[PDB]
């Protein structure tokens, strides 16, 4: 199966998912001189305060920590936004070293890290059906630099020791994803894709302008994770970012002046 190495990563992808080759696949560069303001946008809202977490997972490429998503319980809206967006899960894409991680790039310029918060849009009723639809998804991205300590990822940092290798799971209930946000909301937005096969072309991706700060301690235990299964020769699960694609026939637009 498809994953990050060099027999079966980004530059393989398209041999099973021809897709990678389209015409609005992500991440992107974004460059913030070319971007411009859109006064179309509405004011977006994040709205968190009654996220349930359920648990956190080790699919072999990241980790996801998945959310109850039977009820509208934490939503986005707003912004590029038609309607409402429900939040599945999160996971983040990190690197090997603090240089690079990241999947968007800002002015070519790479972070340590990139989280990715993962919405369907209720008007398609699950995501499997969302994920045929060209409005199907929306993520938030945030990116991630090294310095202080992130507080609100600290309970994450905590149980990675848990899930050390694919296919385990641990409960992880009680999660605030709020204390994951910067303080600023200014965002780019751009349709594309998701970075992972399948690559569906889904996506409304709004990254956030200021990214969080989060220790060296942090990151160097995502660094400690593993893509292989329980009993396996160890693989550390680093590098687990696809580079910039082409940004072929489209603009990205800006939240703010
Ligand atoms: N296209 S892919 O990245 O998904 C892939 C490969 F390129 C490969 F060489 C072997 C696989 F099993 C595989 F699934
Ligand atoms: N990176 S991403 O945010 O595009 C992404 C998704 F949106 C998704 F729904 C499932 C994934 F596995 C994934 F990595
Ligand atoms: O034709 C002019 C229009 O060109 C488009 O490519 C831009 O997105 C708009 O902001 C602009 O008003
Ligand atoms: O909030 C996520 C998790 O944080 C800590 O791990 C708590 O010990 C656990 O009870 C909770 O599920
Ligand atoms: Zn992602």
């Amino acid at each position: 199966h498809w994953g990050y190495g060099k027999h079966n990563g980004p530059e393989h992808w398209h041999k099973d998912f021809p897709i990678a080759k389209g015409e609005r696949q992500s991440p992107v560069d974004i460059d913030t001189h070319t971007a411009k303001y859109d006064p179309s946008l509405k004011p977006l809202s994040v709205s968190y305060d009654q996220a349930t977490s359920l648990r956190i997972l080790n699919n072999g490429h990241a980790f996801n920590v998945e959310f109850d998503d039977s009820q509208d319980k934490a939503v986005l809206k707003g912004g590029p936004l038609d309607g409402t967006y429900r939040l599945i899960q999160f996971h983040f894409h990190w690197g090997s070293l603090d240089g690079q991680g990241s999947e968007h790039t800002v002015d070519k310029k790479k972070y340590a890290a990139e989280l990715h918060l993962v919405h369907w849009n209720t008007k398609y009723g699950d995501f499997g059906k969302a994920v045929q639809q060209p409005d199907g998804l929306a993520v938030l991205g945030i990116f991630l630099k090294v310095g202080s300590a992130k507080p609100g990822l600290q309970k994450v940092v905590d149980v990675l020791d848990s899930i050390k290798t694919k296919g385990k799971s641990a409960d992880f209930t009680n999660f605030d994803p709020r204390g994951l946000l910067p303080e600023s909301l200014d965002y780019w937005t751009y349709p594309g894709s998701l970075t992972t096969p399948p690559l569906l072309e889904c996506v409304t991706w709004i990254v956030l302008k200021e990214p969080i700060s989060v220790s060296s301690e942090q990151v160097l235990k995502f660094r400690k994770l593993n893509f292989n299964g329980e009993g396996e020769p160890e693989e550390l699960m680093v590098d687990n970012w696809r580079p910039a694609q082409p940004l072929k026939n489209r603009q990205i637009k800006a939240s703010f002046k």
